[PDB]
């Protein structure tokens, strides 16, 4: 028997009528494999009404992606309101981890410049961890202009944790 | 030596008179790939009112949820509303959102689709926040519209997982 | 580089000073796997009274929960009334009801086997509610019926196991 | 002729939206990106379910301390070099506690023979490794207490045993 679709995305809900497997002695790897994230991706959403949140669920937003959210509120296009980009940066900062920027920060001379970003970047990371609702309050004080400096450095961190 | 069948599922408990082996350096790639889903069922299961005592009972456990669900809008197996409002709360707890968003995305605009899409994403975060509360909600419903829910609920469950 | 054997058993808090692979991107699937099965271990365990200290001790240890049950049953090993109804809760929390319901669905109706199942299924739920609860509940229980019971999950655990 | 994984997919979640040109689809995924992704997943499921309220912590993040890790502040701590105070080693202590388990010492102290002055040093580490489990802050207050020659036994049987449940 093939696996069940429905138990490779989480539990099978169709009782005995389904006449695929549900045991996992019988699978192979691959599915196992998939699983396992469907579930990690469960687990992890499952242990996570303020303004410009809502907008990031519309149809346009969810194509930019947070990313796509930031990097539009700091060229002034696609209708980012502040409120948005710091709900945005919330998310952001919830999807590095500190421990990435620290090795990052190693790797640095002292007296870096570089050096007071990622210790920056770090507090919020760790503000944002104990209480993103008080951190998006915070980001939203921020002017203007040093709100985009610290997303464009969040952003720049982001993606060269991922290339290495 | 073979890997310990119960540790497999979670942790032998037969102390040192157990003969398997229950080191994962030796195991077998397969062993640790099935310890792995039985151990995340676990952990899900460890963070988890009228109609959910029924659930458990032999033929309601043979049905499953999506059973109960199309039994009830049916109108046959005995299931009440109040259970089928239950098993409607662990349905959406099955669903993620995001599954929904994504095919909310590939609609042309002014679909009619949309609206069914954004009605079951708020329920699902509904479910999220307060199952309880979902539920007395859903026990409100005129009971053609809470089938028309459910129905739209389980066709996106269906869609979802064929794609 | 090979894999550091302290990233493979959780994180290794040798800072700089280690040698060895700390990315995951260049390890081998079998450590990746290895190391997955120490960390549910630890996620489920960091989710977690009279007799339980006792099962602590070297030789409780060497016994395991299912040797300390089993010695209960047949007085031997020193095993007070107290521990064994703590090891009987660690048992339940090993346990789970889907299993359980999957037998009860094979029996013919009225099957003897039936009561015990359900009796079975009841306590893994109390225990998971309120291990604390259902402990002093066992502990209450007559001995002659409390060993039938232990008896009874103790069977059920060993066939579920081999099937 | 097919999607590469999402290198932001393999360690969490792709924000970039639709932009993204690599697969997010788990079914196509080589079984090698599957395995590194739950690895990254579960290190921060366990991290999301965890201090700087406390004296000697924050020390523990800086430049040095990071490069040390836990285990050479630890070992600094007990030669006295590297500017390691007593409050940060008990910080230390508490995270190399909290990596230990319980039932790994436990075969430790059961494959020795009665009487063993070892079995005292097994039976002190667990119960720091539980009450360190139960309570971190007032384990580490605890452990600020002892005078330091006794802080630096424990420390140094600690990390022996975490040494050597590694090798076996
Ligand atoms: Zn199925
Ligand atoms: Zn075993
Ligand atoms: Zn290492
Ligand atoms: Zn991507």
């Amino acid at each position: 028997r093939n696996p069940c679709k429905f138990e490779i995305r989480g539990h099978c809900l169709n009782g005995k009528r389904c006449h695929f497997s549900h045991n996992y002695f019988e699978w192979p790897p691959h599915a196992l494999l998939v699983r396992q994230n469907f579930m990690l991706n469960r687990i992890l959403k499952s242990m996570d009404e303020i303004d410009g949140a809502a907008e990031l669920d519309r149809t346009e937003e969810y194509a930019l992606g947070v990313v796509g959210v930031l990097e539009s509120y700091i060229g002034s296009i696609n209708n980012i309101t502040k409120q948005s980009a710091c709900v945005a940066m919330s998310k952001l900062l919830t999807e590095l981890n500190s421990d990435d920027i620290k090795k990052l920060r190693d790797n640095e001379e002292l007296n870096s410049p570089k050096i007071r970003v990622y210790n920056t970047v770090i507090s919020y990371i760790e503000s944002n961890r104990k209480n993103n609702k008080q951190t998006i309050h915070l980001l939203k004080r921020l002017p203007a202009d040093v709100l985009k400096k610290t997303i464009k450095n969040t952003l720049d961190i982001h993606k060269s944790i991922t290339i290495n």
